[PDB]
């Protein structure tokens, strides 16, 4: 334990008068150093001084045992003990500084000159034993609330003096560092409350479903494969299948997978002595509601591709030659306009080459897709020719990383090509529903996933799932590569955005 | 002391697992004054402002009979004293009185809920996980409980509400009676409280009457000397009737207890069934004289379609309304005159009327083509023919914002109506046309001007005769602005209009009223 | 008799001592003491100037200060190396009255968490208070205790503490026939009390709160117009011009929030970057359509602004020069002149809010050009008017509010520039006014200033002599006001320097300017 210019901090002695209870923790927990989340770093000889190696806030989330225990309590108090472990031999050089930042220091960028003005310790990369530090509870309140995130003391480690070493011709040398912690003797909980299952210290989990038994987020068809291809555009701007990890739906994505590529509208039929019968649809919500224009490109579930598709609705005939018929229309979304389709304004048109008088009843219909002709993976004309609010394009990606896609095949009417079409998505609808319902709390930037075989257990690849809702693989090949669709995705831990993945 | 004690008496079994909590000793070095409370206040238990509740056989386990937030609002003395301070701190003592008949059986649980616990769905499983006490409904002596200031600050703020310990009572076992005769008893429980030794206030401030706690009060006026909120006439009767529709959707006379007005109800009683407009006239060889009214706000402001189905004070009933219009002509011989017009606002007939632009059309049969000038007019009602108690058309088959229908009520609960009569045009009948409202315009003005703060869900009121000083019945005034009472008879019931309504206490929606 | 009750007793405020570092020590990391001689001197507060006028009415608030390190320049300077503070202070008040003036004021100690509505003359005396006469010759002092529910305060936020509020108890009256323009000046000073210290020693950060606002040391001649790419020529006021224009460019907040469509650099004004497409089929003419993007290359998405950054906000006809490449060989990239309409005009739908622009150029042959990115900058203006153009077809777009809300007798200070216009009969030059010039929209959003009050008092001086030209109020919205009751426009020399004095409230009265 190093000497730092700081006073002792009182824990339960300050909180006892105004606390209903003071609860004790298992004494076996005070004897083990456990790995802290986001408490690891690697120093390379190509780093410049001033990089923040780690930044961790005091609280129950540092220890998994305390994070589990906090679900049955109302408050907490006390200090912690922290250990830093460095992996370097006797032929290295470089220095590191670990400082104690007070709870209310402003957030921003620090400088190596400024980091030494805090109570701090300076450590050489040749140190043998782990470095022990205290983490004290500097506060203006008597105790903290477990279900609320407040400001506490921070531990910040920054590179101070650059690493100087020799390296072999195959692999480059790095200095690894890890941080562990445990509660100090002065640490307590406050009030015994019934346990809560949805707490802020809850880890993200994924449904146990094979991708072959999932649904596609852009076209209503089962998923037929997952793959990766650097030749396709690396920054697509799809409006469907976008969802945040915390449970925020981005763009025009609906909760249910049946709303995909379909729209609900009220249809007015006008027979013209020229082209023929024309149906004009005024759009409404799929579940049934008034469409209020806002910051969305189109009503939820609207298709987000450019092409020629047909729709079928339920029609009632007023005259007496029949009583109920099912017809088929044709909607044009090609780069020709000439009909002024404005989904944002809440109106669209379609027509058929049908003779005679076929006036019908305007009583609201649901239009489902039938097929596509000349499909293009480009967003449609949400307005006349002008700009509309829409979700940002997928990205950014680190160098050497490429998006992983779930591909599926739709129908065709086109004559030229005869093999197949292909539409891709970033996540199946099951994941969208899972994230929307669970409403997790994101920690830093992204999650480390793991695709493993169901029965053999062999690891296939490791990827990164960003909070914006895309998966990136570290692939440095040339041609497209597909993967088996029988594995299960597993969550490992939270990782920083600048994290290097293992190559395929 | 008492007659046969085949009951529980003292429930001295608590041993509540909680530590003593420091009160005003921690806040003394942080205040700039020395304050204290009258020592005599510390010496007797007084009824809480929300200290009445009922347990009935129709209740089910898991229902919340009451919940109390720690603070000055549990004591009338402390609630009155809090108007001249910022800051309070300390513990309190509570006495629960529930001593039902010896033929009854049941169990309740009272728990200490700490601050920051989420509010809403509390189940019978979780309530026993808190420090709690088990009570039989037959207990003879009062049950004494502590309420402690568990907190992470030095003191609280009297204005605006913070997080404090709660006292929640849940029905653990359904109430049943062993008596053979025809009925099941109802338990009437009471709450009393007094501050503990180390309770204090912090800093003396000017005494402002309109504070958060206060207490709701009603104007001291007999119902017969009040004006109706749906027709410009004095209130003539106080009635209850189960034969009439039970969930009306009246637009006028609707107000919230906290002050907010709902619908098209105006502040003044002269705006009822009257409207101001810009009036233009035309003559056509068909229908004759056609008058068009562009409706505007009666204070001169323009009418903009918003969250209201119509301008304030618009007639919400249906039928044919005959009104009077003052007109000025340019013809030589006379200058000013008053004409009588008729309008049809009943069922939709062959007419082109759209309240979206605020246009109202009146037709008159005439032989001579009168020439007039478009101007400004205000129309008040004169007669009603073919009256119907239903809302008129506002957008010709399209939904418009409206106040929700009055309700809901407990089983056996029926709405109380204030009844007035109008001048009616009749052909071969003689029955006087009658209309009903929920609250008179005096109460609407009182609520809109005072802007009270509601506490739980409703207010308990008692109607007392002034001539003899006799309480006639008790009723529940809901926060949405309607009064309900328990009645099971078939025929209509009438009450004298010489009484005075009095506020008793705050009650929840599950409170059971006595039969009338 | 037995006891004597004096009729004249000196005023005093009774208090109960409040603990400072004694309460905060067990939970604070450190307790740092300050220089022992800072406790010995009253120093003017950063917000320490106010005025009383006969126009004021009883019940009006003259000032209200909050306890903390922002009342003393030494404490405000020292707070840049600490994260917290605790303790009490003392405040001094001086009034520059006369013998012809009658009036009374009350200074009260309002505690934290008292509702911030409106106080009356009856309620103000229910607080601990001191009653002061405007004819007093000596300063009046009061204490300021740290009444709180926490252990200490955080420097970097305002939080809630004890207030010091002063209101006009009795109307100000002068026995003179009047009305004249007599104004009573009031000044505030403060110092720490025996119990006051800081909490945690941190590196000195210069860009913190309680850092006093400064201005660049640049004469108005050496600045740039914020509404036209030309140097600022004149500085003037004019009461015959509209009081509250709706300019969209050249607007900035004191705290650094860019309001409207104003860019950071001065090279973006009245210029735009867009992807161009040219067409000419039978009778439409050589029409170029532009899909707008940001000048730095980023994509444009409709948001809370009515146009991209730097878009013109004046109505007229614009003539611009665009770098265009022609596909025909033997003639490489040139500059083409294009005429475009800014205001409403039929046969077209100008909607810059939606990223669509239409321009036309006279032609008699093919003159074909290739598509791509282009940047258009102004060349000439015809039919200039100071009205916002048609940002949409028939819809309302978000806009900055009109300037307002000047006190009676206050006009708007304007920076005047002359543009390049095309005329046929009138030979008069075209003039355009701005509220704040360029490098004044900059220097904000670069310094994250905290306003701490309602207005800034500035003094305009001469660099070589020091003669005071005028005093003015810089409101937080980013504009200046001057007290002037004349009819004709009045200009000022443009070779001066703007100097900050202090922070003043809304009701501060400026000395009238004139000759």
């Amino acid at each position: 334990e190093q000497a730092v210019p700081i006073q002792p901090v009182a824990g339960a002695a300050l909180a006892a008068p105004a606390a209903g209870q003071i609860n004790q923790i298992d004494p076996w927990i005070f004897q083990n150093f456990v790995q802290c989340p986001l408490g690891e770093f690697s120093i390379s000889p190509r780093n410049t001084p001033g990089e923040i190696l780690f930044d961790l806030a005091l609280g129950p989330g540092l220890n998994p045992y305390l994070a589990h225990l906090s679900a049955m309590y109302t408050g907490w108090v006390g200090n912690m003990e922290v250990q830093l472990v460095l992996a370097g031999n006797a032929f290295t050089a470089g220095k590191v500084v670990v400082a104690l930042v007070p709870p209310y220091f402003p957030k921003g960028s620090l400088t190596t000159a400024q980091i030494t003005c805090f109570p701090h310790v300076m450590c050489d990369v040749r140190t043998l034993e782990p470095i022990q530090l205290p983490l004290l509870d500097v506060r203006r309140v008597l105790w903290h609330a477990t279900q609320d995130q407040e400001e506490s003391m921070r531990l910040v480690c920054m590179l101070y003096t650059p690493l100087r070493t020799n390296s072999p011709g195959d692999e480059s040398f790095v200095v690894s560092g890890r941080l562990l912690s445990k509660p100090a003797a002065d640490f307590n909980f406050v009030y015994l409350t019934p346990p809560i299952e949805r707490t802020i210290y809850r880890m993200v989990d994924l449904p146990v479903i094979q991708p072959r038994l999932c649904t596609h987020a852009r076209w209503p068809a089962p998923v037929y494969g997952l793959l990766v291809d650097p030749s396709l555009p690396s920054n697509p701007q799809w409006q469907n299948g976008r969802v945040h990890v915390d449970g925020t739906l981005l763009g025009t994505t609906p909760i249910s997978g049946s709303w995909v590529s379909c729209f609900a509208a009220e249809a007015a039929y006008e027979f013209q002595s020229g082209t023929g019968e024309v149906a004009t649809f005024t759009l409404i919500e799929q579940d049934g509601s008034a469409y209020v224009p806002g910051d969305r490109a189109a009503p939820l579930g609207y298709p987000d591709f450019s092409g020629q598709l047909e729709i079928e609705i339920q029609t009632e005939t007023t005259k007496t030659g029949d009583k109920l018929k099912v017809t088929t229309f044709e909607m044009i979304l090609g780069p020709t306009t000439n009909a002024d389709q404005a989904p944002y304004q809440g109106r669209v048109f379609a027509s058929v080459t049908a003779a005679a008088s076929l006036d019908l009843v305007d009583g609201r219909v649901r239009a489902v897709p039938r097929s596509i002709y000349g499909f293009q993976d480009t967003i449609p004309e949400y307005n006349d020719g002008l700009l509309v609010p829409l979700a940002p394009p997928i990205g950014p990606f680190l160098p050497g990383e490429v998006l992983l896609r779930f591909r599926t095949y739709m129908r065709q009417i086109d004559t030229a090509d005869a093999a197949a079409e292909a539409i891709d998505c970033a996540l199946p609808q099951e994941f969208v529903s899972w994230f929307a319902s669970n409403a997790f709390t994101v920690q830093s930037e992204a999650l480390l996933l793991r695709y493993r075989n169901t029965l053999t257990g062999q690891l296939l690849f490791e990827c990164k799932l960003y909070n914006e809702g895309y998966i990136a693989l570290s692939y440095s090949g040339s041609g497209p590569l597909t993967f088996p669709t029988d594995g299960i995705f597993e969550v490992v831990s939270w990782v920083p955005r600048l994290y290097q993945l293992a190559s395929v």
